[PDB]
């Protein structure tokens, strides 16, 4: 899994993630 | 899985993700 | 799976994702 | 799992994460 | 798990994390 | 688990962490 | 002008606004 | 102009604003 | 102009603002 | 201009502001 | 201009401000 | 300009400020 994030003025969630089991947002 | 994100003024969710099991947003 | 996102003024969900099992939004 | 984040003016959550079990945000 | 963060003017949570069990934000 | 953080003007939480059990923020 | 917003999991722009002159998004 | 915002898990721009002249997002 | 914000887990820009002239985000 | 902010777990920019002239974020 | 901020666990920029001229974040 | 800040566990910038001319963060 390749993750690269290059933001400038984000203002908000860059929710770059990965998971097997359960979650919640 | 290749993930690259290059935002400028996001203002919001860039929900770049990956998963096998269950989730919830 | 090739994922590239180059946004400018997103304002909203760029839900770039991938998965085998179940999910929910 | 490859994670690199290069922000400039974030203003917000860069929630770069990874997990097996449950969570909550 | 590879985590590198190179911010400039963060202003906010760079919540770069990883976990098996439960959490809460 | 490899963690390196090289900030310049943080202004905020660089909550670089790791854990098995429960937490709270 | 009455504006009330009660969100739960927004993920995006709640652009509740008001204006006379010009704008741009 | 009445503005009240009661969010729970925002994740994003609650851009509650007001203006006469020009702007840009 | 009445502005009240009562957030719980913001994660992002609550850009509650007001202005006559120009701006930029 | 009435501004009151009562946050609990902000994690991010509560950019409560006001201005006549130009700005930049 | 009335500004009151009553935070609990901020974690981030409460950029409560006001200005006529130019700025930069 | 009325500024009162009553924090509990700040963890971060409470950048309560005011200015005419230019700045930089």
């Amino acid at each position: 899994a390749n993750f690269l994030v290059h933001s400038s003025n984000n203002f908000g969630a860059i929710l770059s993630s990965t998971n097997v089991g359960s979650n919640t947002y």
